[PDB]
């Protein structure tokens, strides 16, 4: 029933509290879905001035229910399955050598609204180091997002390894681990080994003075 839901475009808001190392930003973000394609489009702004990390970091942060799941893999896509009522996800994200963030976020329809509300903390980020030292370049890898069943949490589970380039050459390694877990009571998906592909664009509003990202993104389900 809940894929039902992403049949056409969709609209997304996205919010956003965050603190690192006792920075304290919001990030607001507004677009569209269409799980058809796989494709999302959304601008996010810091509301609160400059944003304290590099807007790479954040976009894994960021509504894994706008992926394509081709037909013969439709009874794998739990994202979809936990609609409306939605799902809960947590992630904590190791940066190589850095700090850490630990995200909490509630993924449900408010009304037709797909709505992503998220609580970041962010802990021992070194003070020159890629991340509050803002030595990333301002773009982003393509990356596959590892899928597992969590029987016993009646969810899902996803590890992948982010790949953040380094205004240098180098690479910030960004490992990745989420759980998520519905927060209705009806009966989800719960699917084979599989993965994401995922492929992102990140620009900018040439008329935009706040800080801010236009993201461009594609996600297709695959590996079975
Ligand atoms: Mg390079």
């Amino acid at each position: 029933k809940g894929e039902e839901l992403f049949t056409g475009v969709v609209p997304i808001l996205v919010e956003l509290d965050g603190d690192v190392n006792g920075h304290k930003f919001s990030v607001s973000g507004e677009g569209e879905g269409d799980a058809t394609y796989g494709k999302l489009t959304l601008k996010f702004i810091c509301t609160t001035g400059k944003l304290p990390v590099p807007w790479p970091t954040l976009v894994t942060t960021l509504v894994q229910c706008f992926s394509r799941y081709p037909d013969h893999m439709k009874q794998h896509d739990f994202f979809k399955s936990a609609m409306p009522e939605g799902y809960v996800q947590e992630a904590t994200i190791s940066f190589k050598d850095d700090g850490n963030y630990k995200t909490r976020a509630e993924v449900k329809f408010e009304g037709d609204t797909l709505v992503n509300r998220i609580e970041l903390k962010g802990i021992d980020f070194k003070e020159d180091g890629n991340i509050l030292g803002h030595k990333l370049e301002y773009n982003y890898n393509s990356h596959n997002v590892y899928i597992t069943a969590d029987k016993q949490k009646n969810g899902i589970k996803a590890n992948f390894k982010i790949r953040h380039n380094i205004e240098d050459g180098s690479v910030q390694l960004a490992d990745h681990y989420q759980q998520n877990t519905p927060i209705g009571d009806g009966p989800v998906l719960l699917p084979d080994n599989h993965y994401l592909s995922t492929q992102s664009a990140l620009s900018k509003d040439p008329n935009e003075k706040r800080d801010h990202m236009v993201l461009l993104e594609f996600v297709t389900a695959a590996g079975i």
